This record gives C-alpha cells, structure tokens and sequence, in this order.
C-alpha cells in the first residue's frame, strides 16, 4: 500500500511527510526495531508515483522523492520539497548536507567553556532533514539482535515549517518520551564534595531551616571507596563499597533521607567494572566464574548479558535494597564496544529499562546516547565551565534539544567546574534553572564552588532562595506538561520558531523560549551594567498583549524591546488571557499539592488543564467568567488571583465565578519604576535629577522619548525607552 | 571653508577674506564642483537676503534692536535659551542653528542640538515639519544648512539677486503657512507691510512705486510679477510642503557609509511598521547610535 | 521546466511527460533529449523574441549521473548552440575548469562589496592567464553586502574600464545601483569619462581579442611574462601588462585624507615611461609610490 519497491530500494510512505528509503543487497528489507526506530504502524496516507523502465518518483503533498536506480549516491537519491522557503536550497541530494538545518544537540557539555557544535536535528528552515537509522536492530523484548538488512535506512521528514507535527510524528517513530515522576520536577541537590552521613543529613535540614524545598538528594562518588582502593586495582573512580568511615550504616542513612520525604541517587562511574576489592566482588566472581586468586576483575562489558546481570542484581540490586531509589550513570569514558553499539546507549536503554522494577515511572541520569534515546530520561549534560559564556550558550542549547526530541536536559545549575566566581552569575544562572527541565544544583571537587544559597552575600542568599521556592511553585505547570510530552509529544521547552515559524524575529532570540504553553522566557545571560546595576537581554514580543509575569509590566507586541532587570528579577512573560496554575505550599511535602493558586492574566479569554497523576482539571476564562472543574471530586481548595488582586481562598469543588466587576489592571506604573532605575544607577545626581523632572514634566509620550534621545549614555537611554513603550 | 560661509551668510556682514597663503583664497571655484557650486548658491542668498538685512538695519538704529538675538532675548525664562551657545534669531523671522562640526562620515552628514520653542517651525530651505518645545539633534548634507521659520513667518527675498539695482525692482513674499504672520519691509525711500490673517495675504506700501511683487505659499508659487498694492486669498491653495519622511529616509540611508545589508533593513522596517511608536522601537535597536539620532529626527518630523 | 511555464506543454509533449501530475522536466543536461528540449523549446522561442545571448547563472553544486559538472555541460552546449544565433557569439558563465577558456566570457559572481574585494580582483585577473582563462567579466563596484562608498565604486570602475570585460552589476539592494548619476556631481563626471574611454578603447581591446583568438596571447598578462628575470615582476600583484603598449597599476585602497589622493607601489621596468594620461614622466628602473586623485588611474606607457 504505503510500500513501493524498485530496483535494492524501499520506500514507505509512513505520512504525506515522511517516507523511510532503504538499500538491500539480498532483496530482503529490514522489519524489526531499532536503537532509534521502535514503531513504523501509521495510518494510510494519499500519494503518487511516477514509475518508468529506469526511475522512480514517488510525489506527496509536501515532496518529489526521486530514484534512477543502481546504488544511492548523491545523483541517483534526491528530492525536491513544494516549499518556496529558499532561492535554491529546495533539493536533497543523497549523502550531501544542505543549509537551514536548525540543529538538534550533542552527548555532553563536558569541558565546554560557552558554545559547542550540535548535531542535526529533524527541523529546517527550508522545510526537510534526513535521519539515518544506522543503529543496530533489536529483539521484540528489546535485546541487540545485530546488523540490519536494510544496509541503508534512512528517513525524509519533509514537514516544511509544520515543526510541531515533525516532532509529534518523530516521537510515534521512535518512541514517546515516558512519563517523568512528579520528585524529578522540584530541586536536587548534589555536590563532588566527601560529606558524611551526619554532614549530608546537617545540610538536608539546613535546607528546611532556610525555608529551601528539595525532591532529590544525590550522594556522588565518595559515597564509595576513593584513596583507599590499592593502587595495583587503578583508580578509584569507579566504586561499588560504601566508604564505612563517611557511611558506617547505609541503610540507615538512606531510611533518614526517605523520612525527609527525598528520593536518594548514588554516582555510578561503571568504565573499571567490579574489581576484587570490591564488597560485591565474592558474589559476581562466582557468577562469572572469575579466577579469585589472580584477582580477575569482571570488566565492564554491556554487551553481555550475563555482565548487565550481575551488574543488576549483585551490585546495584545490595545498593538499591539499602534505598537508592534510581542511578546517576556517570560515563565518559568513551564508545568503544566490540558490538559496535556506544556503551552509553547500552547503560542507558538496560538500566532505564532496570529501574522500572525498582519504581513506577523511574529515572536515570545520564549523558545523550543519540536520536531516540530520549526513551531514557533524564539527560545529563555534565561538566560544564563556570563562565557567563557557559549559561549564555545553555538556554539555546535546551530549547533546540527539542529538535531531535531529547526535551529533559539537566544542567549543572551555576556550572560544574574551573571558571570564576562571580555571585551575579551563579543566581542569572538558577533563574535559568527553575525555567527549564530539570533544576539540579551540582559543582566540581572544590571548596570554594558549593550552590548553598547561603554561600552568598544576604542579597544573593534571598533571591537564590525565592527562586527555589518558585520551582516548587511551579510543579503542577511542569508535571502536567510532563504528562503533555507524554502523551502528545510537545516539549515543555520550544524554541520560539515552533509557535511563529513564520517569524524572522522568531530565529533571531537564540535564548527566547516558550516554557510550556502559557509563559515566555528570555533569562539574562550577561554580567549586569555597573551604571544601570541591571544587566539585559533583547525580547522580541509577538503581536498581542504581554505581561511581565512577577511585576505585570505590559508591552504591546509585535517589538523587539531590549529589557533591564535588577539581578535578582528575569524576565518572564505571559500573554492576556494566559491561566498558569502555583503550587500554593511548595514548602509542605504533599503528594499532590492540596491548594493550587489560579494566575490570571486579564484582556482576553483563556483556558488551562491541569493533568495529574488521578486527575484532570479544567480552568476556562469566557468574557470575565472563571470557572473550574474536574474529571474526579476531591477535597482541594483553589485560590483566584485576577491581576493584582486575589478574589476567592481556599474555595472547594468544581465553581464559576464573575470576574467582569473586579480590578483588570496592576498596579505597575511609569513614574515608580523609572524612580527605582534613577535611584540604583551609578550616574551623576544631577543626571538623576534632570530625567526625574523632565519625564514628570513633559507630558506627549513623542516629547519624553525625545527627551531621553538626548542622554548621552546609550544604555540609560534603552532602559528609560523600555519604561516609556511599557507606559505609552 | 562651505560651513564657515554659510554661519557668514546668516551673521551681519559677510567678507570672504584670507592672509597671504597661495593656498587660502576664499574663491569658490578653490574648490570641487560640489562645494564650488554651494558655496555660489550660498552667496547668491545673502544677495537675495539684503532687504531683510537692510530692513533689520534700519530697525537697529531707529528702534536699538540687534539683527542677531541670542535665545534667551526671545525666551528669557527658558533654560533651553541659555544651552544653545551658537543658536540665534536671525532678524525676527528666522532663527539659526549652524553645523560647526566636521561630518560624520558614516552618515555623511554634519548635526547640531537645536532647541525648538514651543510653536510649529518649518526648515526655511526644505519645509520640514517640527512640533516645538522639544531639543532635537538634527542633520544636514555639507551643502544644506539648519535655518527655521514658524507657521505664519513673512521672509521677503530679492527676486533679482545678481541684477545691479541701488532697491529691488521685484520681490518675493515667502509665506510659512499655519497661522497669522506680519512683515514690514523698510527701505530708502519707502515701507511696504505685508500682512497674514485668516488666510488673507495684502501687501501695502506707503508709497506707490513700479516694485512687481512674487508670492510663495509653502511650496507654490501664486502670484508673479504683480504690481502695486493688492490682498489675495489664500485659504483655497495648498498649505502643505512637499517633505515628506519616505523620500529623506531614502536620501539619509543612500548617503550613508554603512552596510547595504542595514540600509536594506531599515527602508525596509520603517516601511512595513505603521504605527510611530515601533518605529522608534524599531531604530531604538540600531548599534550605529548617531544613525539612530538622525532616524530620530526624521521620524519626529513625520510625526 | 516545470507545470507553470509558458513552455511546459510543447516540453511535457516532447518528453512524455504527466502533465495531469504536473510532471517536471528536471535539469538534465547529460540527457540528449532534455538538452534538445531546452534549446530549441525553452531558448528558442525566447531568442526569436530577439535574446542574442545567454547569461547562464549556475550555482547549485557539481552533481550530475555522468560525474561531468553541470556547469561545465551547460557552457559547452551553450556555447556551442550560441553560433547558430550569431557569428562569433558568446555566453556569460563561470569558470568551468580547464579548457573552459573555449566558452567565453568567463563570469565571476556574487563578490562582497569592499575594498578588500576590489584590491584582489587585479591580482586575480591577470593570474587568470596562467590556465588560459582571458576572459574574466566581474562585478563592476562588486555584487552584494558589503559597505557603500562612492569612492570604492570610481576605484573599482577604473579597474574595470582595464579589465577583460566592463559589466556593471549589482544584487537586489535599493541602494546598490552602479549609475553614475547615484553619486555625487564629482563622482559622477569622473564615472562618465571612465565609461566614455572604455568606448575609445574598444579598437585596441578589439585588436587584441584577435591576437588572442590567432596568437594565444592573454589582453591582461602579469608582469612576469614580459620580465620573467625581474624579482620586482612578482612583487606587483595588482600591477599589469594591458596588451602591448600600456601598463595598468589600480589604485585599490581608500585615499589618505590628509594627501586627498589614494596610492599604489609601481614598479617601472627599464626605459622611460610616461603617465597615459598627464605624460608625467618616470626614469625606469625603479620602485616608486605614485599618488592620484580618486579621479585619476596610473596607467603607463613606454616612450615610442
Ligand atoms: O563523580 C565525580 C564527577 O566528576 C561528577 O561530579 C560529575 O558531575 C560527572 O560529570
Ligand atoms: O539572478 C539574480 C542573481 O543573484 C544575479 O544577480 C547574480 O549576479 C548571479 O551571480
């Protein structure tokens, strides 16, 4: 039907958009999974095809894939799309790159101080991408089976500008990213750092005293053995035994963690396998049937099944009995196999695969292993430099992860090594943090690198720790999304393209990003201006009518405006209409929060569904009218917000009420604001005194830009114009 | 050399002069075709400009009042009056705001502050519109000069500038609409009053003479060569100068040393973007700052 | 030729294609029948219309089925069926390897608008005749991008005027016109007077271009092929020998303001030279700096 065969060749079209070709020596084409591919079930689709003696061409809605026959080479496989996106960048030619590609992501931040290449992803500008298969085939239960028939196996996505369906059926191609665990979504803490039981359980309830929430304890590598391993063994990099002297009862300690209603996750740097000082060691040589004598270590070796065995049940299964909830797999050690399959995508596919035993719904963390494997979150990005260059690269690096699916990166919040200190960066970079996947606080070895809030000056301290509770605030908005990529597959994190492709403003804000439906996010990724004391970044609002969702400063779309913010704000945004639902005890330790706050944005309709784990809940906003209701009852109580003002507390059950008599407007206004940006800059009083009094003097909106036009300091000139276009 | 005349133009005398270099002769043709030729047109305006200056001279000795004014003997109770070192009132219809200042290359263009008074002022060589009170830089080719007139002013001109007669045989009345205006033209042996009331232009002398009269309202010539003392109404003519923002973006970008890549999209932008506000927005982004201060004037011209 | 074009229904008849699937005739110049198609179908109604000649404006890569760059199929069969329209006709076409000198006129393309661009371009040119590819037409004032300056625009006339071919060109820009009269009066004049000389040169150019076609003699040869001995022949980059009786020495950088005049090092080779222009004279051999108005070009010819 959807399959047509000519000369080696196959070509499905799985949609209008999407046409798998594949080469065969031996006539017979490849059926089973991949590593990349797990489902080629699609409905139907309506296509034509020219067939002649010699050539093929095979015509949908959207391409003209053409074949001449013999081996595919750049002259006898390529297509034209029935796009006009480009002059002369329309046509694919078979093994050949071509430009518009909008990229995808990479294994690792390891060792990169600000930007580094990505791959390719599935989204071009120019409306097609090529994705080669070249993975190895798969059993039914998902063991490697071998090479694939099909010697070449390749996919044209040809979705022109349509990025979110690209994606949605990449994600039925390859696999649906799982539902995450709601404990993935508030903030981790971890630090390189030889804490004891006492010391970590200290921290932990100095994180409660400071009125920081946490989901996730991570213990790293000195939880286990280090110096004390002989040399004659190599390092101690890998390590299976608790060091007794930091952890004298494991289990206990763990018991106490899960009291603290904290999931547990040790390091586990696999590369030097189980060695013969190891506590587990006795039982898995026995099973391997090691030479004990000559102290045969059983080397790491995940193509083998009796290996991912024993490391399973005789090494992770003590550990895992003790209470660690699910594993940080912590590999850099290379990709090199005798199967050829990179033993990064082995650790991640198997121990993913292990960890749904342990919970419902687990995790790992771990490295990127390639398209598809955003089947086994979470994704680790690693060792990142400590620079204003590392957190200026890292928004864009997120948002275009969604290109190639893999939408749950966890970045070192503030960094993980080397680099400089500087206070302002670490707090820029956790308001990042809360507005992306994963918020996870991690650094290097060093004495001097801990993201303890209270590390900082009381300034630094306060904010830190109102963004951390914010997190926390936004758990429903982020698990419901969870629950959206899931099941739909759109990501929590969209670069600004996917909502106006159309846009060339929408390719030109590399760090802008919508941060799932209702908010948009442009976090400050430079040092701030010592005159202004705010740092900046260019927004770019699309037509209609913008807040700043904390201060509720409005802009009128469609401008690229530069924002000023004090280091301890950034700038998010939300549309009129916008609902966007807070945890209203993010500092209680609930399952499930017993009261959500309901954040309306006024001047126009809008509707919200808060997806839960036994629920569904319905927000709508019909001319002045907000109304609540649910799939199932329940003893929860809704908070309304309307603007500034909070209408309804604590009400219970479904409920409509009249929103159309109330206050629309915030209090935000002109003439506070620009006291408050007189009043820290670092310029002369007599400058501060000259702005002050002119711009409360003239009085036409055209005369009071003029004014500023004359200001000899450039920057103070964009600042005051944002507060003007925000009050015109 | 062009600058420095063009101050001596609008000052109370102008004597080209220079010590005894080979190379400092204040001749015209001294100079490129381009300056040569400005500095003629220059020249032939202080020509055109003595009926004015002669009248203001007489208003000098009988009534003690300077040709040249600074700001604050008009505005002496605004601060702006005292922050413009080098702006005048130039007799009582025009005011002055020479480019001292060498050109900045990337715009090929000289600029100076001008401080606007409360009022509608009109550039006296293009027409182009400013709403005062309002300080604004403004930027002008080597070859034009900044000389303003309000809504209502009267500036009589030679018609004859290089005919050699002891009074003008011929005069042009050039009108800036948009409100009441009077002149009183003295000379030798007569005062002609030329009068601006709803719309209604009489010119009067208090003798009869063979003077043919030219009128000019804003842009357009009504009346040539008419002899004696008579009124015409000009409430049916068009009141509006051709200026306008799209053909001077145009001319500022095409000068311009800058990038074809930015000219392209600034025309661009500014074409596409209607409302005035997110024009400004849209130049507010512009790295070259003084490209923005000159887009800026434009933009508040076209306001 | 695809379903839209005035042609397509003698093309899709000619070439049996589905015309009710809007069937394209893709570029296939390896194919005979395709060919055939596009110059007697496509082409040839056009050149009854009265187009002499071909501007064929390639730049989608060197694929094709046979391994032979497409660029190199299309200046081949296009300059041959170019003769059955006019004797001695042309196209206009990038360079398509050697040999491809016997398909003039070479066409170079999308330069950047700079003064680095116009300071290569002489240098490039004259070394263009190391594989017999004489017939260079660039950009006159350069393509696109790049920086507006009216000065960069008369330097790069100048070359022009004693380059192979004098085409003004320019990308789609409002701004970018190569018309004298987008300049200013002192620009313009100097532009006119340059383009008026490329006229009064067209005996000579036209003389040469026969000494080229019968004697294998390039109009434009670096210094080193009349003073292969001379180490200061190799030192001149810029510097050239324009037939046989002028020596051409662009000015390719932004004047001095303090001299308002631009400059180049010349290398005058043994005997007495004369400016072209001026007659101002200079006593070979030496390396000399010589000055000009952005008016003025140094150009050079030997006593006799
Ligand atoms: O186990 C120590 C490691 O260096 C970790 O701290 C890094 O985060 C791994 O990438
Ligand atoms: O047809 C438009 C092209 O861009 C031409 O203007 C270039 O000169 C080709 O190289």
């Amino acid at each position: 039907n959807n399959i047509i065969k000519f000369d080696k060749a196959r070509f499905t079209v799985l949609t209008e958009h999407l046409i798998r070709i594949e080469y065969s020596e031996t006539g017979e084409f490849e059926e089973r999974m991949t590593q990349m591919v797990q489902n080629r079930e699609f409905s139907e689709v309506n296509f034509d095809i020219i067939e002649k003696e010699e050539t093929i061409e095979i015509i949908t809605s959207t391409v003209h894939l053409y074949y001449n026959g013999g081996e595919f080479t750049n002259a006898s496989l390529f297509a034209d799309v029935k796009f006009n996106f480009s002059v002369y960048s329309n046509r694919w030619y078979f093994g050949e790159k071509s430009d518009g590609n909008l990229k995808g992501t990479t294994r690792t931040l390891d060792m990169i101080d600000g930007e580094c290449p990505l791959e390719d992803g599935i989204m071009s500008k120019n409306g097609f991408a090529v994705l080669a298969d070249k993975g190895k085939v798969l059993t039914e239960v998902g063991d490697i089976a071998g090479n694939s028939v099909s010697t070449i196996d390749l996919y044209l996505f040809a979705y022109g500008r349509d990025y979110r369906q690209a994606l949605k059926d990449f994600y039925q191609l390859t696999g649906n990213t799982p539902k995450l665990p709601r404990f993935a979504l508030g903030n981790w803490w971890s630090r390189y750092y030889d804490y004891s039981d006492k010391s970590y359980l200290a921290l932990m309830d100095k994180f409660t005293d400071k009125k920081v929430p946490l989901s996730v304890s991570v213990i790293d590598m000195d939880w286990h053995k280090v110096s004390e391993v002989p040399s004659r063994f190599g390092s101690g990099w890998t390590g299976y035994s608790w060091n007794k002297k930091l952890f004298p009862n494991p289990e206990n300690f763990i018991d106490e963690l899960h009291q603290r209603k904290l999931k547990v996750t040790l390091n586990d740097h696999p590369a030097d396998g189980i060695r013969a000082f190891e506590d587990p060691y006795p039982q898995v040589a026995q099973t391997l049937d090691l030479n004990t004598e000559l102290e045969e270590a059983a080397k790491f070796d995940f193509d083998n099944l009796k290996f991912r065995k024993a490391y399973f049940e005789e090494v992770h299964g003590p550990l895992e009995k003790e209470g660690v909830d699910f594993w940080w797999i912590d590999w850099q050690q290379g990709a090199i196999s005798k199967s050829g399959v990179d033993p990064l995508w082995l650790l991640n596919h198997y121990q993913y695969q292990n960890a749904q035993k342990k919970h419902k719904n687990n995790i790992i963390l771990s490295r990127y292993a390639g398209p598809g494997s955003h089947r086994y979150p979470l994704g680790f990005s690693g060792d990142s430099v400590i620079s204003w260059a590392s957190l200026d690269f890292q928004p864009y690096f997120t948002s275009t992860a969604s290109n190639i699916g893999y939408t749950w990166w966890s970045h070192d919040i503030g960094g993980h090594m080397q680099g400089y200190k500087d206070a302002e960066l670490s707090l820029r970079w956790l308001q990042f943090g809360v507005f992306s996947p994963i918020n996870r606080l991690h650094s290097s070895k060093s004495e001097f690198t801990s993201k303890e809030p209270w590390h900082f000056d009381a300034v630094i301290e306060q904010s830190m720790i109102d963004f951390l509770q914010l997190r926390h605030q936004l758990i429903p908005y982020l698990y419901s999304a969870n629950l959206i990529t899931a099941s739909e597959g759109r990501a929590l994190v969209e670069p600004l393209y996917y909502e106006y492709p159309m846009e060339e403003e929408a390719y030109q804000h590399r760090n802008q990003y919508l941060f799932g439906e209702q908010l948009m996010v442009a976090p400050i990724t430079e040092k701030m201006n010592s005159l202004l004391q705010m740092g900046s970044v260019e927004v770019w609002f699309p037509e209609g009518t913008w807040y700043d969702f904390f201060s509720g400063q409005p802009y009128d779309g469609k401008v690229s405006l530069k924002v000023y913010r004090e280091i301890t704000e950034m700038p998010v945004f939300a549309k009129a209409g916008a609902i966007i639902p807070l945890d209203k005890n993010p500092l209680k330790k609930e399952e499930i929060p017993s009261e959500i706050i309901w954040k309306i944005f006024p001047g126009a309709d809008g509707e919200y569904l808060l997806l839960e784990e036994d629920n569904e809940t319905k927000a709508e906003f019909v001319n002045g009218i907000f109304t609540v209701t649910s799939k199932k009852e329940s003893s929860r109580k809704h908070t309304i917000i309307y603007g500034e003002h909070e209408i309804v507390s604590a009400k219970r059950g479904e409920f409509s009420i009249d929103l159309n008599g109330k206050e629309e407007n915030f209090d935000w206004n002109f003439s506070t604001a620009l006291f408050r940006r007189l009043d820290i800059a670092e310029i002369s009083y007599e400058q501060k005194d000259e702005i002050l009094q002119q711009l409360s003097l003239i009085e036409e909106h055209e005369k009071q830009v003029a004014f500023i036009k004359t200001n000899e300091n450039q920057e103070l000139q964009n600042s005051l114009f944002e507060l003007l276009y925000s009050g015109k």
